[PDB]
């Protein structure tokens, strides 16, 4: 079994997306290893197809990064209490502070390594989680001008998340864009200027063009993914594919497919998805096991490939219809394949 | 893993098979460890549980039971599941003991004896009603086996199969006739073995030569409705409280906004997600423990972290105080079963899920 990340898919809804952010630059997002298609592979052909920086959660997928050959500008900003930022500092990692504790110690990293951080303040526009609120903004940009004064920090970015991953037309995507443009105004105030100042996700990037500020950060996009299901592909194409070789064949006539929840075929698909097996969909039957499950084939011969799911060009079922049977969202159903599911590559 | 970790206790597994070995009187243990030990490490679990007198082990693929080889395992460990064509000849080299489940697998595995020169340790899978060697192809299954045998081309090691409620006795009468099939047209096996760990700890008069549980060497009841039948749950899933904030009456958490504060309160932000393990189905209904008390999740669960909802009362928790998501519950945190019941599913998916920022991590026995 594999899962067969296409890099030619990748490449292609790069180039979707920056058409769509116009001059904005693209900061691509590739936390949870690259959503399950691999972070560096899927970095590296960003990257090349015009992508200008990366996003990822936490300094140590940055660090990953960093030890595969990457030296593109990448960005982390969720960051556990206790944390060192040395390492992020001595290896040219961005780092996005939600609060003056986590500025006081990303400057005590600074005296200790001697390296000035390149610095990104998150802020919260609504999603109520963990960026820097209206009320203490002030007192962090007071911290950051003294500190930037002393060349501590470089002042490089503004950030906020989104409260909808798929809702564009919702007027909080809207009521967040004020929120920042406050935030900005509150700076000016300061006397500071960030460089750079974003809050779009793959959402914002393709359907709110008027919301844009200097940066985009698209991630399920970058994947083929639509950010907005109910309006179909978008344009963009999956670049994932799970598929599995028939182990066995058995008397109607059934495949056993050898993989199963424990290589994240979500038991919950039991007696209800269906697999394409030489162009013809097959129902599974029983429940998934730890390792395996049945499909009722009704020209089939063992090691013949059955598709699980992928763009839909072979008529294969999509990650999206995993997610409509699961009652989930197609982000978990790509970070799910692990175990006997290798991870494989098709160049572009 | 400071983060967030799956730390398994190995005084547990001890425990665990301790009881196994009781209720499996003379028979003697294979402990079941494929999937990386359910998720709990293959290596760590199969020391352990060797050295609290475990006398076999059991995976499922040969590349399982190599891995066990490469980490120094000597012990015998058996193999059941093949993919068609597969070259049995690193198996013979390795001394991986083969189960076979038709005749055109004995034929593959013949080969591999001709190619490397080395007997194998042959073990055959029967079907009882559940693969597997059915009625029809047993009789030439055995005359090929005795030819095998004669040649000390095959060490004739065991007869299997696997339970799937008077259906356990059908499939225990019809495994008997495959061994009297076989007594009588004069094959004799080393040992014969039914039983996982539901037949193990509740059918011990289905015990034959041997034992092959899984799930209950990890603590998990193997029928949940008779609960925790004296074993403990090995795997606990913690993390470290990231951020602890308040939040008004009338404000949203986490994507889309789906829970809307009712009142005041204090709530924590947990650093993992549905990309560790987290299903996010659990959204909205999971507890947690922290410090002792029970703090419900609120709002959607994303791909790296959840909030939780430690109430309006004096607060009582710090960022990086210990959360606890479940446990053996001895401590009253949620079971992997309460997860399984929250999202419709068993603890065997419950536990073969933590992973990513969920590093795994290890309590050694006392």
């Amino acid at each position: 079994a594999e899962a067969m990340v296409d890099l030619g898919a990748i490449e292609h809804n790069v180039r979707v997306l920056r058409e769509h952010a116009g001059h904005a630059q693209l900061m691509a997002v590739v936390k949870a290893d690259g959503y399950g298609h691999g972070a560096t592979r899927v970095a590296q052909t960003a990257l090349g197809a015009g992508a200008a920086e990366l996003g990822v959660a936490t300094v140590d997928e940055a660090l990953a990064l960093r030890a595969d050959g990457i030296t593109a500008p990448v960005l982390a900003w969720l960051h556990p209490p206790g944390i060192d930022f040395g390492p992020a500092l001595l290896a040219d990692v961005q780092v996005a502070v939600s609060s003056l504790r986590q500025l006081d110690e990303l400057l005590h990293a600074v005296r200790r390594t001697g390296r000035t951080a390149t610095v990104t303040v998150k802020v919260d526009t609504g999603l109520n989680r963990n960026g820097v609120g209206p009320a203490q903004f002030p007192a962090m940009l007071t911290a950051l001008r003294q500190a930037m004064a002393e060349d501590a920090v470089r002042l490089r970015g503004l950030m906020s998340h989104m409260v909808y991953a798929d809702k564009p037309d919702d007027s909080i995507n809207d009521v967040q864009a004020q929120r920042f443009t406050a935030f900005l105004a509150q700076a000016r105030e300061q006397g500071v200027r960030f460089e750079v100042a974003h809050l779009s996700n793959s959402s914002a990037t393709m359907a709110r063009p008027d919301l844009t500020f200097d940066l985009v950060r698209p991630g399920i996009a970058v994947y083929g993914l639509s950010p907005v299901p109910a309006l179909g592909d978008m344009g963009l194409v999956p670049a994932m594919t799970v598929k599995c070789a028939v182990a066995l064949v058995k008397s109607t006539n059934l495949a056993l497919l050898p993989i199963g929840y424990a290589d994240g075929v979500f038991r919950s698909l039991g007696g209800r998805l269906e697999v394409l097996i030489n162009g013809r969909r097959c129902p599974g039957v029983g429940r998934i096991c730890m390792n395996q499950f049945m499909v009722d084939l009704g020209d089939v011969a063992e090691g013949d490939e059955a598709i699980l799911f992928g763009p839909g060009i072979r008529g294969e079922p999509t990650a999206q219809d995993w997610a409509d049977l699961v009652g989930t969202i197609h982000y978990e159903v790509v970070t799910s394949p692990r175990g006997r599911i290798t991870r494989t590559y098709r160049e572009a």
